[PDB]
């Protein structure tokens, strides 16, 4: 699809076989998700977004299906009001800025 | 123009008089800069996402230079650790994902 950011660009994700809505965001490299357990081994880590610092989960070699395309990256797990998809998983969707 | 989303999505602006890279980001509602003056009334306001929100004052039909495009919309100023533009003036500017 292409996406106009007259709205949000909210689509639907698929990880962890649950399907989540997500925000397309070029604006953070990596993606962060709402609290959700997910399997595998997972090191701590601190991210730093407008308002400061949360810590966040991250976890590598993940499959995530975003709007029907397939992407399988390192995702970050935490306190975030909203589902974040960032640059490297945008990339591998093949997703660009265009204007 | 067509932009990859494997680098940072930085373009510089011309705001005001004064020219300075800011990030194309579709996961932000407005446009954030960072602490300068800007003449002008404005409204205090407060921003947030990921850590938390912050202080920014609001000012409003403030011209800003995207890349030879010419856009006049609302810009919020204050402590961003990171030049944001927001939805609010990309759309202005005519810019969208694909995929
Ligand atoms: C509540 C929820 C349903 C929503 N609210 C909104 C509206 N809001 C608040 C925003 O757009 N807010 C913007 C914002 O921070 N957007 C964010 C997405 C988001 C939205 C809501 C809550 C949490 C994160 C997305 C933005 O690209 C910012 C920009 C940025 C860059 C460097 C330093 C700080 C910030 N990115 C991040 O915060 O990235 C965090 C990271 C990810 N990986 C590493 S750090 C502000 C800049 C204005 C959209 S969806």
């Amino acid at each position: 699809p292409q996406i106009t950011l007259w709205k949000r660009p909210l689509v639907t994700i698929r990880i962890g076989g649950q399907l989540k809505e997500a925000l397309l965001n070029t604006g953070a490299d990596d993606t962060v998700l709402e609290e959700m357990n997910l399997p595998g081994k997972w090191k701590p880590k601190m991210i730093g977004g407008i308002g400061g610092f949360i810590k966040v989960r991250q976890y590598d070699q993940i499959p995530v299906e975003i709007c029907g395309h397939k992407a399988i990256g390192t995702v970050l797990v935490g306190p975030t009001p909203a589902n974040i998809i960032g640059r490297n998983l945008l990339t591998q969707i093949g997703c660009t800025l265009n204007f």
